């Protein structure tokens, strides 16, 4: 139909913003601490821990598949990164630091892509 037609071309422009943010975010992150699953063979209990790991490249892997229908999953997700590793690692690591640090620098982007989100109605 032409309706589901126009719904992905929305989905598709949601797609290109999110892309967008995500690149946004994860310059915020130039230790790269994000960039990747925490390893399971370098931690191995740290699925006894975390039980929904996520990373910038886990987020990427999902955002072109096209599988995020709105900012809040996207969001989600981020959020995931940062709590995740706030309580994995404790308060006076780099790690934790760098979840702090992410978390605050983000939250600017985050709030623009709310609005440009809300505006541009996707």
């Amino acid at each position: 139909s032409m309706e589901q037609v126009a719904m992905e071309l929305r989905l598709t422009e949601l797609t290109r913003l999110l892309r967008s943010v995500l690149d946004q975010l994860q310059d915020k992150d130039p230790a790269r601490i994000f960039a990747q699953p925490v390893s399971l063979k370098e931690v191995p209990d740290y699925l006894d821990h975390i039980k929904h790991p996520m990373d910038f490249a886990t987020m990427r892997k999902r955002l072109e598949a096209q599988g995020y229908k709105n900012l809040h999953e996207f969001e989600e997700d981020f959020d995931l990164i940062i709590d995740n590793c706030m309580k994995y690692n404790a308060r006076d690591t780099v790690f934790y630091r760098a979840a702090v640090r992410l978390r605050d620098q983000g939250g600017v982007v985050l709030r623009q892509a709310r609005r440009e989100v809300d505006s541009i109605g996707l």
